[PDB]
């Protein structure tokens, strides 16, 4: 679909069995959930955005669903304040500012 | 344009009279600039992403050129590890995501 900017971009995401929302979030390099259950084994990473670091836990080889959409990749899970996907992730549901 | 986001959305702005670059943030309500020089009045503000918070000064109908459009609207100006172009001012250069 074509999203317009005039409200934040959420949409519905599945992962780990589980349903959530999540901004779609052109700032971001990385995936980062908030604290939730996932499965597989993870790796310690420290990450920076406007007000300073967070912990998270980085794991690979995710799948997850975006909006309908099937990817699979990094999901760092920790404190953030909101769900974003991030760049990782829109690149392979083929998404863009475009025209 | 078309944006594609296999690297970072940057784009060329002009803002008091100074060329930058700054980030397309989909992520982002509002617009925050790194420290910069700003022509006139403006007030306290505090603004919260991933790390936690920090001061900005919220200058408001300030003149703009995104990628060769041009807006008016509130500009924040602050520590900020990048500048980055929030929703405010996205919508008025008709910016969208599609996929
Ligand atoms: C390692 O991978 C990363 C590295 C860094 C990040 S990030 O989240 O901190 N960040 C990077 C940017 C600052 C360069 C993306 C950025 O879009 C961020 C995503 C976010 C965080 C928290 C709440 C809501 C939205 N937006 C942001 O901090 O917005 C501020 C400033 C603009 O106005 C407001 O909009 C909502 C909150 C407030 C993610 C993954």
């Amino acid at each position: 679909p074509q999203i317009t900017l005039w409200q934040r971009p959420l949409v519905t995401i599945k992962i780990g069995g589980q349903l959530k929302e999540a901004l779609l979030n052109t700032g971001a390099d990385d995936t980062v959930l908030e604290e939730m259950s996932l499965p597989g084994r993870w790796k310690p990473k420290m990450i920076g955005g406007i007000g300073g670091f967070i912990k998270v836990r980085q794991y690979d080889q995710i799948l997850i669903e975006i909006c309908g959409h099937k990817a699979i990749g990094t999901v760092l899970v920790g404190p953030t304040p909101v769900n974003i996907i991030g760049r990782n992730l829109l690149t392979q549901i083929g998404c863009t500012l475009n025209f």
